[PDB]
């Protein structure tokens, strides 16, 4: 089993909550992840995600096993640096277009992964994109519903906020948050920054009156990045082309880059 024996992580530094659960830097045979979760927590996403058993790609975080004494955790491996919303908007970091293209190739690459393998990561936003030692994209934060009837809405595609549906992610969906995180590569910006209302945003948004200013994208930003930015970010989710055909229009991009 996956089951690390009693006593021997050492947790430290808090490093913030996710979609479920709390993160801490820990130590157990070096550097590595701890999110803390409650058992009903765990089972949810053993069964609604499925990553921990599913998913062994570079693009993703890797998960490395489970604590039950002190409390029970889910251990993964510890990225060295800092998030793509952390670089982009926190540190203002300038990377180059060719890095802004690998990115987004690395991001595609993940994701057309877990969608291969029938996975909807129903909560893909910059700071899921962790930049591992400035180089590797980890895709991780994966989204589990913790609640029910009876939160970062930039990614949220216009179906996802009408939420006029019981399950309005699926493929489409990650494809819009991709979208953003396009726009955020090629902007080093954050949509919607001219209005300073969520709620104006949401209603905006999803009525489809408001959408990203394309016109913002760097002047090195090829044509074919802001047409496929164009096609990912389309309010109608049929209108978005999936994983494979975004992942081969940016692959013939990196190539054709002088
Ligand atoms: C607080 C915040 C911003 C939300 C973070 N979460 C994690 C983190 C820690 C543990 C797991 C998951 N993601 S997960 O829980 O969705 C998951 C697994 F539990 C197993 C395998 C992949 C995976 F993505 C994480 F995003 C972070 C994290 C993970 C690895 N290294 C570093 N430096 N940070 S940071």
């Amino acid at each position: 089993d996956w089951e690390i024996p009693d006593g021997q992580i050492t947790v430290g530094q808090r490093i913030g909550s996710g979609s479920f659960g709390t993160v801490y830097k820990g130590k157990w045979h070096g550097d590595v992840a701890v999110k803390m979760l409650t058992p009903q927590q765990l089972q949810a996403f053993k069964n609604e995600v499925g990553v921990l058993r599913k998913t062994r790609h570079v693009n993703i975080l890797l998960f490395m096993g489970y604590s039950t004494k002190p409390q029970l955790a889910i251990v993964t491996q510890w990225c060295e640096g800092s998030s793509l919303y952390h670089h982009l908007h926190i540190i203002e970091t300038k990377f180059e277009m060719i890095k802004l293209i690998d990115i987004a190739r690395q991001t595609a690459q993940g994701m057309d992964y877990l969608h291969a393998k029938s996975i909807i990561h129903r909560d893909l936003k910059s700071n899921n994109i962790f930049l591992h030692e400035d180089l590797t994209v980890k895709i991780g934060d994966f989204g589990l519903a913790t609640v029910k009837s009876r939160g970062s809405i930039l990614w949220m595609a216009p179906e996802v906020i009408r939420m006029q549906d019981k399950n309005p992610y699926s493929f489409q969906s990650d494809v819009y948050a991709f979208g953003i995180v396009l726009y955020e590569l090629m902007t080093g910006q954050l949509p919607y920054s001219n209005i300073n209302n969520r709620d104006q945003i949401i209603f905006m948004v999803g009525r489809g009156y408001l959408s990203p200013d394309l016109s913002k994208v760097r002047s090195n930003c090829p044509k074919a990045m802001k047409r496929l930015m164009a096609e990912c970010l389309k309010k109608k989710r049929d209108e978005r082309p999936l994983f494979p055909q975004i992942l081969a229009s940016i692959e013939l991009l990196a190539r054709s880059l002088p």
